[PDB]
This record gives structure tokens, sequence and C-alpha cells, in this order.
């Protein structure tokens, strides 16, 4: 193997670097993994399928136009170039290599398609038809849309889209499950808290945040416990950005935001699936947890969980490491079937007032087929009223002592509508034993005399009862 000769490959610092500030993709390419045989689709504003750096890898079977209801996802050209974003993301995954044009994709021999679905009214049905496109042909989906990143919205998939996620992970990809890679949001300037976005907060999406070139949390990032890992993206004007294919058969050096991080993750996942095509949607999340790297990502909330892994709400388990992903994938043993242990916590409603703590010792379905000794995702499904939602901060502590922030204060969230069975999700207790005392903390972070009631707290544990590693 020889490294790519493309003219902008040297500018793709997050791949081509030799300073240890990269995604370690060359190490995967040198193991022989470039994405051959894998199919990725960008769910966004279309794909310029005739782009000189995409045409060679373009896959009509990975593509559709849901906005206009036809097979051709070609973007709508406008003076502002509004519909350029899906083309930028497609090239991050699978721009052609060694062809004298722009740079390369992470998985530069993968097949790449796009769904034109953001350029029109985006209904639940539009979302569902995109998520459910050709699920026995497309392996990996990449998306960065969801509720407005204004820091005051709480919303997620409606019924058709939620059904598309469950059909994808259950029957997609021959029963191994569609891999939905998702960006955690761009609401950092609005102090948004991304578990309020039900798309990234889902267990069925493999959620990704961003780091700047110098290893910092970018201005646009949202922190939340549902995030799994990180890839590089843009930062300040002294830091480089993402280099990729652009609309009108051009090359950009200024692709930005968390929406540029999810496609890079999708490309790394494509390399990993080439290394072991039998990996399930859950296997893939395990690989990410085990291989991602905190090193040189700066945050003030790095904490060690109960199995010795460092986790952050900005970064999840850290920067994706492509070489480590493909290495660990090769001999990976498929995880056991997913168990689900439902624990209804409250015996009566609880006044919140200034601060509420709910403590409960659980057996995690001891003696039952859904007994869980090895956690994957955990959810605190909460139903509560409160007079100003954004003054609330919510934490969940596992028996092993891992404090997950379920909700941070959102100063713009003035809503009086509370949370209606909202399934706040944390990845930070992955591989812990969930037996023992869990603690839920709800606090009013303002000096205001706020008021409300918690009426339901369901602790939902997912996981297995076998296969643990020694703690890190
Ligand atoms: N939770 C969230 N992820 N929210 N995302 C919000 C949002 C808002 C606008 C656009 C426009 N895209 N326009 C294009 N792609 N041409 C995309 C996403
Ligand atoms: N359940 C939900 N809240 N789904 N939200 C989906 C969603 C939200 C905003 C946009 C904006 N697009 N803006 C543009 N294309 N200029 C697209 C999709
Ligand atoms: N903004 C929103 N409207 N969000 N709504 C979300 C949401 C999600 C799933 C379902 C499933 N319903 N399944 C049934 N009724 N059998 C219903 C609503
Ligand atoms: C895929 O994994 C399943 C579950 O472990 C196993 O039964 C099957 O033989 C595997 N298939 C291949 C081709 O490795
Ligand atoms: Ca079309
Ligand atoms: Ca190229
Ligand atoms: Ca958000
Ligand atoms: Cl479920
Ligand atoms: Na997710
Ligand atoms: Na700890
Ligand atoms: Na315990």
């Amino acid at each position: 193997y020889q490294e790519p000769t493309d003219p902008k490959f040297p500018q793709q610092w997050y791949l081509s670097g030799v300073t240890q500030r990269d995604l370690n993709v060359k190490a995967a390419w040198a193991q022989g993994y470039t994405g051959h045989g894998i199919v990725v689709s960008i769910l966004d504003d279309g794909i310029e399928k005739n782009h000189p750096d995409l045409a060679g890898n373009y896959d009509p079977g990975a593509s559709f136009d849901v906005n206009d209801q036809d097979p051709d996802p070609q973007p709508r050209y406008t003076q502002m170039n509004d519909n350029r974003h899906g083309t930028r993301c497609a090239g991050e995954v699978a721009a052609v290599a060694n062809n004298g044009v722009c740079g390369v994709g992470v998985a530069y021999n993968a097949r790449i398609g796009g769904v034109r679905m953001l350029d029109g009214e985006v209904t639940d049905a539009v979302e569902a038809r995109s998520l459910g496109l050709n699920p026995n042909h497309i392996h990996i989906y990449s998306a960065s849309w969801g509720p407005e990143d204004d820091g005051k919205t709480v919303d997620g998939p409606a019924r058709l889209a939620e059904e598309a996620f469950f059909r994808g992970v259950s029957q997609g990809r021959g029963g191994l499950g569609s891999i939905f890679v998702w960006a955690s949001g761009n609401g950092g300037r609005e102090h948004d808290s991304c578990n309020c976005d039900g798309y990234t907060n889902s267990i069925y999406t493999l959620s990704i945040s961003s780091a700047t070139q110098f290893g910092n949390v970018p201005w646009y990032s949202e922190a939340c416990s549902s995030t799994l890992a990180t890839t590089y993206s843009s930062g300040n004007q002294n830091e480089k950005q993402i280099v990729t294919t652009d609309l009108r058969q051009k090359c950009t050096e200024s692709h930005t935001g968390t929406s540029a991080s999810a496609p890079l993750a999708a490309g790394i996942i494509a390399l990993t699936l080439e290394a072991n095509k039998n990996l399930t949607w859950r296997d893939m999340q395990h690989l990410v947890v085990q291989t991602s790297k905190p090193a040189h990502l700066n945050a003030n909330d790095w904490a060690t969980n109960g199995v010795g892994r460092k986790v952050s709400h900005s970064y999840g388990y850290g920067l994706l490491d492509a070489g480590a992903m493909v290495a660990l994938a090769q001999n990976w043993t498929t995880v056991a079937p997913q168990r689900k242990c439902i624990i209804d916590i409250l015996t009566e409603p609880k006044d919140i007032g200034k601060r509420l703590e709910v403590r409960k010792t659980v057996t995690a379905c001891l003696g039952e087929p859904n007994h869980i000794t090895r956690l994957e995702h955990a959810q605190a499904r909460l139903t509560l009223s409160y007079n100003r939602r954004g003054d609330l901060a919510i934490h969940l502590v596992s028996p092993m002592g891992t404090r997950s922030t379920l909700l941070a204060a959102r100063p713009h969230d003035y809503s009086a509508d509370g949370f209606n069975d909202w399934a706040f999700m944390t990845t930070h207790s992955w591989d812990e034993d969930p037996s023992g005392e869990w603690v839920l903390e709800i606090e009013n972070t303002s000096e205001a005399n706020n008021y409300g009631t918690l009426t339901k707290f369901t602790l939902v544990l997912y996981g297995t009862a076998s296969g643990s590693l020694v703690p890190r």
C-alpha cells in the first residue's frame, strides 16, 4: 500500500497527520481496509453524483430523492449553493483516491449514495422513508438533522421514524441491523444539551461529537450523556477545517460543525465493517466504546467510570481510532442477544421544589431472562411538570458511582411543558454491573422559586449477562 497522491490529501490533517492528532486512518488502510464492499448513504440535501471525486464510487442503490419522489438525488442548484452539504459529507466518507482530484474519503473504496430529503418539507414520513431506504443494500447511514438547536426544544422521532429505527436495527442488513451514525448537534452557542434531541439520544444511533484541531471543544458542540465518541472538525480561525468535495464539481477546505464529524465516523465504521462484515449494530457500538481514545482531548469533565474507562459528556469515550477499530473487529465475538430490564421506580409522585433526590436499590431483573450484569445503554424515562424547564439540571448515578448528566441547565428553555416520559440516555456506564443503588438528582439551578412534580421514573437497562473484560 502507498498513501494517496491526491492534491489536497496533505491538507486532510485529520487523516494525513504524523503528529498524533488524527483519526489513525492510515493504519487501517495499511492493514488493507479501504471500504471495499461497504455501502454508505448520506441523508441530507442530495448528492452531486457526477462530481469528479464521487462518480467512481457513486451507488444509485444507496440513493433516492424523497423530496421530489424520484430516484435521482441530484441537488437543487441555487445562487447561494444551499444544497451543497450532502455532497460535502459524501466526499468525507468516500471521495475517490489517487485520481488527481481534491482529497480522499476515509473509506475511499466504499460505495456512496445520498438521500435528498432535507430540501423540502421534512415530515415524519419523509424521515421514515429516508431511514428505511434499501436497508438490505445500504449498510451505514449518516445524518445530522433533528430538532432545532435553539436550546429550548425537546423533540425526537415521531412514530414512523421511530418505527424505521426499530425496523432498521432489527431486520436491516440481513438481521445484523442498520448502522445509523448521527451528529450530536450544533447548538453550543445556545447552551443546548443534546439529550433533548431524541435522534442522537436514541440507543439506535451511534452518536458523534467534534473536537477542534488543537484538541478543544468547539463553540458549536453540545454536551450530553448519550454521545458515544468524537471525530475532528472545525474550530477557530487559526485551526484547520474539513477538506472535501463541494457542489459544482469543486473542492472545499471549509466544511465545518458537528455535521462534518458524523460522516468521518461513518467512514471509519465502513472500514470496520469491511474488517468483519458480521458485526451487529450493537457490536459496532461496543467496538467504539473499547477503542476510542481520550488522549489530548481537553475537557474539564473527564471521569473514570466503573470499568476504568474515561468518559466525557463533550467527547463520549474519545476520538475514534480507525486502526484500532479494524484490528479489534477482525476476531470480535458477536455479543449476546440484547436484554431489557424495566424498573418502575416511584411508589408516589415527588415534589421537586428546589432539589429532589430519588434513591433506589435494584436487582436488575435477577432470576429473570432479562437479568443484566453487563450494561450497554441506560435510560431514566422521566415524566415531570415544572414551571421553567431550562432551570432544571438532572443527574443519574450508577451503583459503580458514575455520575451521568442527563440534562444540563438550558437558559433559553422557558417551557412550562415539562418532560413527558422522556428517555434520557447515558452511555457512560457501558459494561458496568447495574445491580445496586441508583440515584436520580433533579435540581433547580436558578434562584427563582420554581415548582413542579416528578410523577414517573422508569429505569430502563439494556445489556447482557456474559462476556465481560477485565476493567481497564
Ligand atoms: N438536532 C439537530 N441535528 N438539528 N438539526 C437542525 C438542522 C437545521 C437546519 C439544517 C439545514 N440543512 N440544510 C442543508 N443540509 N442544505 C439541518 C439541520
Ligand atoms: N422531529 C423533528 N424535530 N425532526 N426535525 C427534523 C428537521 C428539523 C429541521 C430541519 C431544517 N432544515 N432546514 C433546511 N433544510 N434549510 C430539517 C429536519
Ligand atoms: N413531536 C412529536 N409529536 N413527537 N412524538 C413522538 C412520538 C414517538 C413515537 C410514537 C409512537 N406511537 N405509537 C403508538 N401510538 N402505538 C408517538 C409519538
Ligand atoms: C455471524 O454471527 C452469528 C452469531 O454469532 C453466527 O451464527 C454466524 O455463523 C456468523 N456468520 C459468519 C459468516 O461469520
Ligand atoms: Ca430528483
Ligand atoms: Ca480524490
Ligand atoms: Ca441540539
Ligand atoms: Cl426497546
Ligand atoms: Na445515539
Ligand atoms: Na468513578
Ligand atoms: Na452492584
